[PDB]
């Protein structure tokens, strides 16, 4: 079973994440711009996408919340959905980014 | 349990949109440009996202409907996924746009 | 039931993908710019979505990975998420690409 984590970070938080992820065996991510309102009235940030296994998300939140996590407002967002099917268009295999 | 709602509307509704929110509680929300295609061949949208508890999402698709519904071609799309966690990480609580 | 389709491919395969999903009878889609990182260390892809009739969707996976499959890295990847409701503003009705 696959799962998709979309995490709402500041944008110079980027390289610290990638890094941290890749420390633990997970690379294949999707980055986009987006513009965050609530907490002009809104503050650039980049909305972080990976699909992995269900078994390794745990892990993977807790890194991001340490790289992430500074105790005051503006941290962040992670948010985890269920996928039914994580497809590699190459071959059909399962895209895992825990793999 | 927490849902997730993707609003597609036209790219000057996001004021009304946000205000509409605001009014019934619900402040916290991630905006980006995309391209809508279907009904050049595409013209420019936003794609407004929110996560919150499931008892109001109603109220929130309610006033989204009320001020993008104009009766015809192009009023917007909304959609609701469901979320199996939202965390704000600054404290590991639940991230809940209806607070 | 509703299901959520995620398309990420290279940039210049949109046409391709659209023509392709047109055929079969699926039009309205949102598509959006983002950065692709694993397999600079990123390369510029397009993120299509599509939220379409459950027993639309292998018809349609199996007509993007034909078009988009090359049997080489980076031909992309495609997720399958759960929607609860789909909502076409104008009238309350169901939006479904699928029609």
């Amino acid at each position: 079973p696959m799962k998709k984590i979309e995490a709402i970070v500041k944008p110079f938080k980027l390289d610290d994440v990638r890094e941290a992820l890749t420390e633990i065996g997970i690379t294949g991510m999707t980055v986009s711009e987006v513009k965050g309102f609530g907490r002009v009235d809104f503050l650039p940030k980049i909305k972080i996408e990976l699909v992995l296994a269900d078994d390794a998300v745990e892990r993977a939140i807790d890194v991001i919340v340490e790289v992430a996590r500074s105790g005051k407002i503006g941290d962040g967002k992670i948010f985890v959905l269920p996928v039914e099917e994580a497809i590699r268009i190459r071959t059909g295999e399962r895209s895992d980014a825990a793999v």
